[PDB]
């Protein structure tokens, strides 16, 4: 396929995903300076502006290294975080409504 109608769609595709994060907790980086313990017991911070950066930088060039690191920012707050906190039940709804959206982007993507 062509790229520039690929870097199209991931760029609706993360506005669409970060449109479910109606808190926009997931919009930066887990600050590390209020979170002193994060990166103790998570490998790969992930969050959507360094999505935006990783797709401007060419670094997602097949839907699955997208999807991947999407996928991070759900997996590292449900790991981080307790069960009865706000912010593990907001990854498991960013889990719900963002497959829905990650599915019918990757069938976009498959089109071409
Ligand atoms: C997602 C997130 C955003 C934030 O601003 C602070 C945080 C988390 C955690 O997962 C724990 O601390």
């Amino acid at each position: 396929m062509q790229l520039t109608p690929f870097l199209i769609l991931l760029r609706k595709t993360l506005e669409q995903l970060q449109e479910k994060d109606t808190g926009n907790i997931f919009s930066e980086p887990v600050p590390l300076s209020e979170v002193p313990d994060y990166l103790d017991h998570i490998k790969k911070p992930m969050d959507f502006f360094t999505m935006k950066q990783n797709l401007e930088a060419y670094r997602y060039l097949n839907f699955d290294d997208f999807e991947e690191d999407f996928n991070l920012i759900v997996s590292n707050c449900l790991k981080y975080n307790a069960k009865d906190t706000i912010f593990y039940r907001a990854a498991v709804r960013l889990r719900e409504q963002g497959g829905a959206v990650l599915r019918q982007a990757r069938r976009q993507a498959e089109k071409m």
